[PDB]
């Protein structure tokens, strides 16, 4: 036997939201009415491009599933879906963008608090997503959402894996793929498990420490997995201490097993999060400090439906 999913699927009318701009190319900015509720939520709308190719649709609603199956504060919820001409996914609007291009950003104005929140909060949402027996398979700070400064969720679901009630590792065959991020095993036998998301959970926080860089950038990919096998890892970020480097090494052993689990990357990134200057050196670090009608606007955060 398996746990039956009883999440709920929201179908919601074109009418109950206004697309304000565009965020990426079919992404929008807009705004949800649920009818006779007197809220306005910011929503990110994911609308399909050419929507009658069949097999993108498949990939849209299988994001839909997952998306609608996790309720965490460290993963963002689907708020629900539009079954138009062309399906739309109306998600919680993440206004400050991608943590990725927002360490590029704001490199000169991120203390050791934040980002070891960072690697605490992404820690939490990854250790929902084991909770709930789901690999994501794609966890890079791309994938990493900004609500606020102080308050990151986990996203892309596109290849996230629902584990079976005895399915060890799930297998998988071909496509465009995350190599940059990706356990040894996945490249060479495309085993996926919660460990080895831990392992893109390390390259994750590296990108975090280095505010932005490209892993192996310049490395051809047909390569990496003989680099790796030949035991050669990302280097120390320079505001990196020895102990946080040292939780990135632990995420890239070869022994699956060896590596943390991520309820421990929680306990381990809280403990340095407690005393961030002892942890992560960085110049100016105290320095530091981060960020129509409105009356009726709650956040998705706020708005809960039983
Ligand atoms: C998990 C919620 C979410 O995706 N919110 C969101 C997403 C974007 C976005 C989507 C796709 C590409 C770039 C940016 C922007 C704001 N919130």
């Amino acid at each position: 036997g398996e746990a039956p999913n009883q999440a709920l699927l929201r179908i919601l009318k074109e009418t109950e939201f206004k697309k304000i701009k565009v965020l990426g190319s079919t992404v929008y900015k807009g705004l949800w009415i649920p009818e006779g509720e007197k809220v306005k939520i910011p929503v990110a709308i994911k609308e399909l491009r050419e929507a009658t190719s069949p097999k993108a649709n498949k990939e849209i609603l299988d994001e839909a599933y997952v998306m609608a199956s996790v309720d965490n504060p460290h993963v963002c919820r689907l708020l629900g879906i539009c079954l138009t001409s062309t399906v739309q996914l109306i998600m919680q609007l993440m206004p400050f963008g991608s943590l990725l291009d927002y360490v590029r950003e704001h490199k000169d104005n991120i203390g050791s608090q934040y980002l070891l929140n960072w690697c605490v909060q992404i820690a939490k949402g990854m250790n929902y997503l084991e909770d709930r027996r789901l690999v994501h398979r794609d966890l890079a700070a791309r994938n990493v959402l900004v609500k606020t400064p102080q308050h990151v969720k986990i996203t892309d679901f596109g290849r996230a894996k629902l584990l079976g009630a005895a399915a060890a590792e799930y297998h998988a065959e071909g496509g465009k793929v995350p190599i940059k991020w990706m356990a040894l095993e996945s490249i060479l036998h495309r085993i996926y498990t919660h460990q080895s998301d831990v392992w893109s959970y390390g390259v994750t926080v590296w990108e975090l420490m280095t505010f932005g860089s490209k892993p192996y950038d310049g490395i051809p990919a047909s390569e990496i997995s003989s680099i790796l096998e030949k035991g050669e890892r990302l280097p120390q970020p320079p505001i990196c201490t020895i102990d946080v480097y040292m939780i990135m090494v632990k995420c890239w052993m070869i022994d699956a097993d060896s590596r943390p689990k991520f309820r421990e990357l929680i306990i381990e990134f809280s403990k340095m999060a407690r005393d961030p200057q002892r942890y992560l050196v960085i110049q100016g670090d105290e320095r530091m400090h981060l960020p129509e009608d409105m009356d009726d606007v709650v956040d998705a955060d706020e708005y809960l439906i039983p």
